[PDB]
Formats: C-alpha cells, sequence, structure tokens
C-alpha cells in the first residue's frame, strides 16, 4: 500500500484582475483562494480517512467520507476546468471558430441558438451549481445539463469541455442577485481556444475510452 | 442541424440465465428487458424535447428536461458498463491479475481489503444507487465512490470501470430485502478481464481530457 | 440533561395478509419487520451518536449523523403514516366522504381529478420515493407532491395525510417493475378513515404552529 | 373547483437596517426584496400550472412541475419562518428561558452545548441550505437538523422553530466566504420570544397530526 497521490490547487492562468469588467478581482481572488483551496483540502481529507481505515487504524462511515470525497473531488475537477474556460477580453470572448463551431453548428444549429440554450441551462439552475457543455462518448457529440452542487445531476461518461459557475459566490459581489446578467457578462471571458483544445481531446480519447 | 444520435439498448453478453445461480434469469430478463430499455427511450425523449427546442417549436423547461436527460443518460451509461462487468462463472468471478491487481495492491493494501472496502461502499449506498470503482484522471489511480440513483454523488472525471446496481429491482425478487447476500454472490460473476481492459484505456486516454 | 426519546416500530393495525389481493403478505412482513424496523434502528443509532457527542465522549461528523437522522427518521414517520393510510378491502377503498372530500372538489375539481393526479405523482416519482397528499398549513389546502427517498423534495408545513409508498420494495415481488399497475390496486385499500381523521387534526392544529395565533 | 389561495410576501417584522450591525441592510433587503419574492412567485406559479392542468388547459410534466412547488414553497415558508426568528440587537439575541431553555437543558445538557451543535450544523452545511430546530412530534422534543437547499433532507413532522439560512447570499455581501462569522453573529439577533411561541404551539399541537 501507497499513499495516495494529493490533489493540488491550479494556479490561475491569468491575473485575479484579469476578467475586468466583467468578473471583478475580489470574486477571482475569494473563489480561487478561499473557495477552490477548500476542495482540494477537502478531497484530500476524505482520503487521508479513507487511508487510515484500510491501515485498520479507525473504522469509518464509508457512505459519509464517500459523500465528503465526492463533493470536495468535483468541486476541485470543475473549479480545474472553469479557470482555463476562461480569459482576458481579447484572448477570451466573442464566438468559436473551428470544432467547437462545426458541432455546435450542428447540434445546435448555430452559436445563437447554442448560446441561448447554454445561458437559460446556466441561468436556471436551482440553487448553486453549473451550466455545462459536454462532450457525450455515447454518440460523440455535444450535450448541454445542469449540475447542482457540484455532484448532483452530473452523470459518468459525459466530459465536461465548457463550464459556468452559478454558485452565488461566482457573481454574488458584484452583480448581487441578478446571475442573469453575470451569465451574460460571461461570454465576454470565454476562452474558446481551451473549449476547442478539449473537444480535440475527447474526440480522440473519449469514445476509445468507453 | 443534424438530428442528435439516437441510444440504443445493447444486447447482453450472454443469455439471460447464464449468471445462476448468483442472479436468476427472471431479474435479468426484467433488469434489460424492462428497466435499461426504460433508460434509453427516456435518454431519448429528452433529447427529443431539447430538438423542438432548437427548432423553434416549443419552449421547454430547460432544468426539467436537463434533469430528465441527466437521470436516463446515467441509467443508460451505468447499465452499458453494468452488463460486460459480469459474465458466466469461470469466465465470471475469481481474483483479479493484471494491472488492476497492481493498482488495488497500491491504493487499497491487496484485493481482500479492496474487497471488504467496494463491499462496504456497496451495500451501504442509501436509497437506490450504484457502488463504483473508478479511474482518476487526475491522480491516475483508482477511488471508490457511491451513487445515488444514476446521477447523484457522481462527478465530472472519474472513469467507471466496475459498477454494481445495488437498485432494488437489481436483487430482491432473489435476495428480498437482503442487499448484503446479493453483494457478496455478486463478486462470483465479476469480469475482471473486462475491468482490466476499461483500467487499461482509462490509464491510455483518461488524464489527457482535463 | 437526560438526552433523547427513542423511537419504537409500531405494530400493524392488521394482519400481514390483510391487504390481500392488492398487497401480498410477503411484501408486508418483510416491508414492516425489515425495512421500517431497519429506520426505527438507524435514527436511534444516530441520536446515540448524538449523544455522545454532546457529552464529549467522541467527537461526530455532524452533517453525516445529521444525514442518518434525516433518512431515518423520515422512513420512520413515513411507513408511520403509511401503515394506517391502508386497509383491508371494505374498511379500505372506495371514494372519501367529509372534509377530504369537500376539499378534493375545490383544489382539484372531484375525487376523478384528484386521483389521476395523485396516481400520475406516484408513478412518476423518479427512483425510489413516495406519493404525498398533504394539508397546507399556510393556505389550510391541500397539496400534491413527489419525495424522492424518504427526505428529499419534502417541506417544512406540509402534513401529509395520504402517502404512497413507492420504493421497489413496496410492490416488486407482486407487480415487479409495473409500478403503475400497483399504483392503480392500491387505491383499493386506502383507509378513507384515516386520512379524514388527519384531515380534521390538520384543520385544527397546522396553521397555528407556523402562524402564530 | 376553487381557484388556489395564492402565496404572499409577509412584510419584515423590522425595517431592513434593523439588525445592524449583525446583518447589513443590503442583504435584509434583497434577501426579502428579490430572493424570498421570487419563491412566492415561484410557488404560486407552479400551482397555475397544476389548475390549468386539471382544467384541460395545458400539457404538464407533473414531476416538474412538483419540483418547482417543492422548492418555491420550502423556500417560501423557511423565509417566514426566518424573519420572525429574528428581532433588532436587544429583543434579539441573549439566552432563552422558558419551554425552550428546559428542553435545551434536558436534551443538549445546556444553552452552551445546545448553542455549539447548532452552530457547527449550520456551518457545515454542503452548500447552501439551512439550519434547524425542529420541534418532533414523534417524542415531543427538540431535534437538530440540516436542510440543503430548502427541500433536501427535510423530513415529515418535524417542525422548525428556529432556522439559520446559509445559503450564501444571506451573509456573503458583509462576511464573504467566512460563514462561520455569519453563524456566530447571527446568535445576536435571535428572537428566543419567538421561539418560544412557536415551540409553545407545537407542544400543543405537533403531535396529534400523526
Ligand atoms: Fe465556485
Ligand atoms: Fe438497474
Ligand atoms: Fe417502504
Ligand atoms: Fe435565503
Amino acid at each position: 500500500m501507497v499513499s495516495f497521490k494529493r490533489y493540488e490547487l491550479p494556479p490561475l492562468p491569468y491575473n485575479y484582475n484579469a476578467l475586468e469588467p466583467y468578473i471583478i478581482e475580489e470574486i477571482m481572488k475569494l473563489h480561487h483562494q478561499k473557495h477552490h483551496n477548500t476542495y482540494v483540502k477537502g478531497a484530500n481529507a476524505a482520503l487521508e480517512k479513507i487511508e487510515k481505515h484500510l491501515k485498520g487504524e479507525i473504522q469509518i462511515d464509508v457512505r459519509a467520507v464517500m459523500r465528503d470525497f465526492s463533493f470536495n473531488y468535483a468541486g476541485h475537477i470543475m473549479h480545474t476546468i472553469f479557470w482555463p474556460n476562461m480569459a482576458p477580453p481579447g484572448k477570451g470572448g466573442g464566438t468559436p471558430g473551428g470544432r467547437v463551431a462545426d458541432l455546435i453548428e450542428k447540434q445546435f444549429g448555430g452559436f445563437e441558438k447554442f448560446k441561448a440554450l447554454f445561458s437559460a441551462a446556466a441561468k436556471t439552475v436551482e440553487g448553486v451549481g453549473w451550466g455545462v457543455l459536454a462532450f457525450d462518448p455515447l454518440t460523440e457529440e455535444l450535450r448541454i445539463l445542469q449540475v447542482e452542487k457540484h455532484n448532483v445531476l452530473m452523470t459518468a461518461g459525459l466530459v465536461p469541455i465548457l463550464v459556468i459557475d452559478v454558485w452565488e459566490h461566482a457573481y454574488y459581489l458584484q452583480y448581487k442577485n441578478d446571475r442573469g446578467s453575470y451569465v451574460e457578462n460571461w461570454w465576454n471571458v470565454v476562452n474558446w481556444d481551451d473549449v476547442e483544445k478539449r473537444l480535440e481531446q475527447a474526440l480522440n480519447n473519449a469514445k476509445p475510452l468507453y
């Protein structure tokens, strides 16, 4: 038995204020340094308990520790995708090209219509959660869904390639209750290059994965 | 637009009575022909609604339809993994070798410790759900977790390689309320070569996705 | 400190085979002696942990232990209402009268419309759960809802007066996957006298719990 | 048939700035006028769909509409309890007497032990939700629990007599990520007069409902 590899906080791919005016520095700071850090620490702490259990040192509530692992792992991986999904206005914003634009044209009937559907998915998350654009390994097509918290409504298989955090902490300081305006403005920092790089990996690796 | 690719019910890799005496024919029949078919039909039905919305013919409750998609897609993919995860005793059962056994030693301290943990995870799912052995693309390590329903507690990233269905319909006609005995018996039909193939694909393809 | 009062498994109000042919003896036996008993034990086990935590004897995961309490307490109270909600065919079945019929006409446009809606609610629970007819203390009207597991989608305030268990263990041995047939057959053992009494209590007692008199 | 009685947004028992310095005016105002109002509308909108369905005027997804009703009704009743559970500091805060103090002594081993447990329950809500002190009709005793969102982990029977909102919108503008500090400060505005009156009604009324 070798000890588990610890999860690590991935640094932001841009400065804390690089997403202004659309997302303010203070949100980015809090979001990355308080919130994301906590998921990393929480996922590791769950695995530490599992380890002490396996080594016969303690007897854990397997369901409880696994619920802790699930929520914190999911928070960790969802944000790890969230950050590079965005970029400073210029590098971020506008409309996609390449392979992403092609499937969006094919599945959703154009960016316009995709954007409307994704925005509606994000805006209408009940409570806190995510709007998610995912690659389906079973059909090699794009799917849009919601995730509640970090780990509710998410499924096996589906590979998130573009996600928006619609937890209240993601916008409240700036947009107050107005999640709709947040989602509208988030489009101006979407890093279509990062998304494109993900659809590439998925088209190559996801079906041959399942 | 191109109309979404439909999901389809996979055939079982063996006859309905082939996992006897561990899982009786009537369960396998009902489970595949009734339950799994419902998920295929529901996942498609959800995507038909999204299509009509995209064609501008109807307006949908995006949240509601994506919850339907989520549950049925999850049910479909989880069962698609579940069937080939099992095999008629001989091909099914026993103790794993290869890379599966290798990381089972590294992560869990051996087959018996792993078996005990996986079994406890499976047995203690609250309500209906799944015990899941998954490959973590962020650490390239095994993780065990539970899923409730098909689409609760599941996270992005984690690739399920071995799953056990602990919904009541999976065992009740034979084991009645005794999920524990069903879980103990299920080990005798696990298709470890299938699990091995899945882990190999996961080691090859999963990490370069996130 | 004296701490907590324990939950106990109630007896059924009738023999295990008393709801036949609509619900078979085997289901009633397993459901009561194994499933319901398990919730009683689970709720008590959670309260024992909280106790030890409060005495400083251990330090629990409060979230985890409260999740266990929630699920098992909910299972216990839901089955506690479920059993007397039914009665052997004769006392059970048929159509309600009294205050329940009055509110069903007002809220739902009659019994046939109510039945169609309640049945749809029960039949379409995603995964395992309950169909629930409840009294709303804020409006003193009936409401129908679903509950998933025992403790998901349930809200504060609403007082369940008629519930149907649509967990798979409630019907599978007899109806197999055909939850629809089970739901249809279940109407034949509804104890409307029990539902009526619950509504009487709700009309008298529920509103003041929330809107102070 | 009679059209349903609509839910209405109650006024607060005090002005938006009356809970300062513990909860700032801007939070109280947004929380009441935006958040609570939205639940009232959401619960009414779900009931209207049910009505139109019953009148044979529209098609509904019964599950979806009932999920909408559940969430919004729950948000409404929980905030309806939340507001009078608080009072301007002076009338609010301090230490309970009467029947509430008596049960706190007998069950939790006194106020400080109760406060520590309730605070722990509130602080550790996973995602958004509520810390709840409820009266249990089966035992005529107090119980503590968490609720996630407004309508997850709540059970039948239990009557909330004291609740704390730990949705991020309840604290984020003032306390940022520091929910712990919010929970600690909230004790200074607890209206124990209100809690005592709720308990007295529950002692009188709750058990016979079941
Ligand atoms: Fe976040
Ligand atoms: Fe299944
Ligand atoms: Fe049951
Ligand atoms: Fe709130």
